[PDB]
């Protein structure tokens, strides 16, 4: 089975004025001409969809389903969204996140999103060794991120990119290695014409490379 | 003189947890060490309101830079914002609880940072941006893990709550950094972890109430 899902991770959802919500449409524009009709897409939006936190009823819920213990209603409710977020992200095989970059890492509803996905036994598991991912099944991944710096000149605005380098490492733990972020980077820095015209023909070819 | 408690724990209070007992194990020894002009505040982001970055916050952000009127909500979210600013700031030691879920910060820790890192009050766009708060502050992290983090590997290499804190605390200008890493959970015995992680915590204690 192909499918494709869009984990959206901008505050604003679907407003144009975004930068990685522009890329992310002309991404989808080109995407959507080159892949088959045997080719689904779903799209999460981690600031319009219930996208559980971890809090106290979590850990509760899970702390039971340990011991073999009854749920509370409440227990039952949030755990069973949190299943259906993880059999979602298990379901597809070419995944996109989209997100802006405020304040050198990945937004705090993305982390709950990592919180719902990273689950032993589902999307990794232990071993004697340590620990090793199960999504190893030739998945891709495309990270859109948008930036008012530049984090490719190799100094300390690449040292404190922790939003792509948290992102390729725990998707690269999880068995997924094909990644390619694209960094609408500089917004604060360069001409808005340049900027955009990068990163539309970097989706553009990125569109084409995973339609195939 | 004032220290602030920032719980990033989701349980809040519960002393099943580690980094809970790790910190009230040390804020039962600051307790005794301080004197009696010294202000210790604590908030709980599990069990506060911390706003987000959501749409609201991002056009109350844009309205004010455009010297726009404010909607009664956009009013609302950005005076509780600059509430957690003024709190944060006002303090000269911080203590931060977290447990390490999926090799970074606490959703809510985010959030509380976002609300803090704030152009010409926590630092400034400047060549290059400079901390505002270099005057001397003191920062205790205290982490439980389930793994084991100090042996130079892939899990060192992945600890990113602790690089990410640490390199958000230094550009704030707060380089009196230390960690408390209540480590090994999953693999050593509770009662050493906590042995260990309580001389490390009574030391603080001491050195902070100096
Ligand atoms: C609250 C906030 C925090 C930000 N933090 C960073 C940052 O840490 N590094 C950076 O390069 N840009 C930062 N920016 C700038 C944004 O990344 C930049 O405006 C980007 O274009 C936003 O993407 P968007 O247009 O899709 O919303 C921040 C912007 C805001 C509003
Ligand atoms: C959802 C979840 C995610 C976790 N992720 C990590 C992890 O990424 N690295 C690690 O060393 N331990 C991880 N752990 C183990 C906890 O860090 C460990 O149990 C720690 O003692 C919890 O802190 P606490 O006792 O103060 O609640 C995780 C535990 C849970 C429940
Ligand atoms: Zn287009
Ligand atoms: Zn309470
Ligand atoms: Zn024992």
């Amino acid at each position: 089975m192909n499918k494709t899902l869009i984990i959206n991770a901008h505050p604003k959802v679907d407003d144009t004025s975004s930068v990685s919500i522009k890329v992310f449409k002309h991404f989808l524009e080109s995407y959507k001409e080159l892949i088959s009709n045997n080719e689904t897409i779903e799209q999460i939006n981690l600031y319009d969809d219930v996208v559980p936190m971890i809090d106290k009823t979590v850990l509760s819920a899970w702390e039971k389903q340990g011991n073999g213990q009854e749920l509370t209603r409440e227990e039952q409710k949030v755990t069973e969204r949190m299943s259906e977020i993880l059999q979602q992200f298990k379901s597809a095989n070419t995944y996109v996140i989209v997100l802006p970059l405020h304040n050198f890492n990945i937004p705090s509803k993305l982390k709950d999103y990592m919180d719902n996905i990273m689950i032993a036994r589902e999307t990794f598991k232990y071993t004697e060794t340590g620990s090793v991912g199960l999504l190893k099944d030739g998945r891709r991944m495309l990270v859109i991120q948008a930036s008012g710096g530049i984090y490719t000149n190799d100094d300390w605005y690449t040292d404190v990119e922790y939003s792509h380098k948290y992102l390729k490492a725990m998707f690269n733990f999880l068995g997924i290695e094909d990644y390619q972020i694209v960094r609408a980077q500089g917004t604060a820095v360069l001409d808005p014409t340049e900027v955009l015209q990068n990163a539309y023909k970097e989706v553009e070819e990125a569109a084409s490379r995973l339609a195939n």
